[PDB]
């Protein structure tokens, strides 16, 4: 679960790549509790794991 929404007020949201930049920090709906990942086309936060 890593796409912009809020089922509590709006049910859908979106952002651009030019608001992630070099930082890609996690966000929330600016009047609620629902937490969302700031990402463009991929719909996912990452892992940086090893195998
Ligand atoms: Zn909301």
């Amino acid at each position: 679960m890593a796409r912009f929404v809020c089922d509590s007020c709006r049910a859908q949201y979106m952002i651009s790549d030019d608001k992630i930049g070099p930082k890609g920090v996690k966000v929330r709906c600016k009047k609620c509790g629902h937490t969302i990942t700031v990402r463009p086309a991929g719909a996912l936060e990452h892992h940086h794991h090893h195998h």
